């Protein structure tokens, strides 16, 4: 506050006026803003300059106007990158569905219906992406938004392609959390599009049991499984799940990314087909 600080602010300050708090995402707090002249309202992220992983604000802004450009309706739109000596704003769509993790806490399982509808979705974000070579490297439920409250709303990604720019929160909410998707090249250092397959398996795998894949006590003794790769449909609750589905979810936690299925290819798959309208 006073006079010189908001005149520093800069342009975020002028043009956007905060509502209120939303929460704690990845790399920063997110905001409910509204834009003082159409008083029409979007969620902001506020990403501190400190967490910049490239040290050339430019090709910050480069990147995140080349995502700004893309189009699809299971990816979050971005509207604008501002800011100010201190910060970061990204400001995009508003969405107010929650985020997949609230969903799978609630229902706990999901039909293979259900999880058909859910993760196709996520597929077809994904391939979309794939095709503009934009990697996620952090696709988790927490990064999966619901539009909306209403009944079978669609999904949206969120933060698809901002990894290459910005490093997690110093404090982050729940660090353990993230251990479970990751994929195991990404944890060498060696990372491509395929990681993101790998973490979408992981998703759906979750969906249809319950449980992770890969799990345990702490942070360590879940990614000492995920760089084994090693896991099993052994639970009484795989008991019943389509051949298919396993099928599907095998090929995806493919430990090697070159033998990995791709995303187009995931759409295409059986279990998918079977679930699709037409
Ligand atoms: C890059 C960016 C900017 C603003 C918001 C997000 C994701 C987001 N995150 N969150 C949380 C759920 C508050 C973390 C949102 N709530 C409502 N709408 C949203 N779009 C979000 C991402």
């Amino acid at each position: 506050s006073g006079r010189e600080n908001l005149y520093f602010q800069g342009t975020f300050a002028e043009r956007y006026n905060i509502v209120c708090m939303l929460g704690k995402g990845s790399f920063g707090e997110v905001l409910k803003c509204k834009d003082r002249i159409t008083q029409q309202e979007y969620a902001v992220k506020v990403i501190n300059k400190a967490s910049a992983k490239n040290k050339d604000t430019s090709t910050i802004l480069r990147e995140v106007e080349l995502l700004k450009k893309l189009d699809h309706p299971n990816i979050m739109k971005l509207f604008e990158i501002l800011e100010d000596s201190s910060s970061f704003y990204i400001v995009g769509e508003l969405y107010t569905g929650g985020e997949l993790f609230d969903e799978i806490i609630k229902r706990k399982r999901f039909s293979e219906h259900d999880a058909a509808r859910i993760i196709k979705q996520v597929f077809s974000g994904i391939t979309y992406m794939h095709k503009h070579n934009i990697v996620h490297r952090d696709l988790k439920p927490e990064n999966i938004l619901l539009e909306s409250k209403e009944k079978d709303c669609d999904i949206k990604i969120i933060d698809f392609g901002l990894s290459t720019c910005f490093q997690q929160n110093t404090k982050m909410k729940d660090r353990i959390g993230t251990a479970y998707y990751i994929a195991p090249e990404v944890l060498r250092g060696t990372y491509d599009e395929k990681c993101d397959v790998w973490s979408a398996g992981v998703i759906l795998y979750i969906l249809l049991s319950g449980t992770p894949p890969f799990y345990g006590k702490n942070e360590y003794d879940i990614l000492k499984r995920v760089e084994t790769g090693k896991y099993a449909f052994d639970l009484p609750q795989w008991r019943t799940i389509s051949d298919d589905a396993k099928d599907l979810i095998r090929k995806m936690l493919t430990f090697h990314p070159s033998l990995r299925i791709t995303a187009t290819q995931c759409l295409e798959h059986p279990w998918i087909q079977k679930y699709s309208s037409e």
